[PDB]
């Protein structure tokens, strides 16, 4: 049971004015993966939890794309399939990514290995009627995927 | 209950490994934040769940920083409280950004307005190898950390 609400833009807006209003300087700690030191807890004024913090969604497709980078470069090619080879896909609606990551995502992309069959592709995200919005977007995905075997990360 | 567990890298190559021995092409489906139309949910093979993919650490001091912009640039206009204003110190180990977002982190705390007294103070961040006694690692983090902090007010986030 948590005494507290995650922030709103304006409720943070509102902290930050009764920090002004006090006036003394403010530090705002944070720890490494596995947290803070037993000193720092106890130093604090006031503890707060990154608990409610989320990926946001645009960087789904991020991580996934990182995610099979990741696992394509140690799989082991199969020189006994003349298969037609298998080539992957990764279809995803375009909503608007963060500044700090939108260019630097591209140039991660471009850097993907020639060898490597993956092509990532963006559906123009709906304008903001939520049934008919998913049904165009799915119909363009629909249409990328064609033939191909379809997974779903929902 | 859940049919499978999230996939480490190695999982996530043997299910790749897989596919390429089965030959057919592969299509992964992400819709936005509302998710698939009932289509597409008809026609996948598989329907996997986005369900355990977190915030990767590093990037938590920059949606930190980020909301502290979005919340200081609607605090009243200008009209400040005194002419001895408070200071904000954002003091977060630097662990190593995710290769997609390189330097665009540094690019958008530069685009910050002079205006704004905030700073970001970035302390190194332990080697956290198979050894690392993560309890000193802690310790001498936590160490610097004060040592940035002085005697400023502690907001401590975890």
């Amino acid at each position: 049971m948590i005494p507290g609400k995650p922030f709103d833009t304006p409720q943070l807006a509102a902290e930050l004015e009764r920090w002004k209003l006090d006036g003394r300087d403010v530090s705002l700690l944070i720890g490494g993966p596995e947290g803070l030191s037993p000193a720092c807890k106890a130093a604090a004024e006031q503890s707060w939890s990154l608990s409610a913090l989320t990926l946001p969604h645009p960087l789904v497709r991020v991580l996934v794309a990182e995610s099979l980078y990741r696992a394509w470069s140690i799989t082991t090619n199969h020189p006994y399939h003349r298969e037609g080879s298998m080539k992957l896909q990764l279809v995803a609606v375009g909503t608007k990514m963060p500044d700090w990551v939108q260019t630097g995502f591209t140039e991660y992309l471009r850097r993907f290995p020639k060898d490597m069959p993956f092509e990532l592709i963006e559906i123009p995200a709906g304008k903001r009627d939520i049934k008919r919005i998913l049904d165009k977007e799915g119909e363009q995905m629909l249409a990328a995927a064609g033939k191909n075997r379809i997974v779903t990360l929902d």
